[PDB]
């Protein structure tokens, strides 16, 4: 019964994560970087156990993510450069 956020929140799609590094050593490092920008909400990891190891860094504030993405973009991590990218669902923030 795990359903990603819907309506409010920020989802940062992370790709090209150095699988070589342990999941505990990553989820911690990633959260650290994003934290330097804003406030890290949560850190999720993909079930992939290979070079195709992705993840999703949840951020408290939306804006915080915007920059955090263009900033952490290609963040020299572990032994591979992580590619940050925002995420969009079906229903937008409906902000007018």
């Amino acid at each position: 019964g795990s359903s990603g956020s819907s309506g409010n929140g920020a989802d940062v799609q992370v790709s090209n994560i150095d699988y070589r590094l342990s999941r505990k050593e990553l989820q911690q490092l990633l959260q650290e970087a994003f934290a330097r920008h804003g406030k890290v909400k949560s850190v999720e990891l993909s079930p992939h156990t290979d070079y195709q190891l992705k993840a999703v860094v949840q951020m408290e504030n939306l804006q915080d993510a915007i920059g955090a993405v263009n900033s952490l973009h290609r963040y020299k991590i572990g032994s591979k450069k992580i590619l940050v990218s925002l995420a969009t669902g079906a229903s937008g923030p409906s902000s007018g």
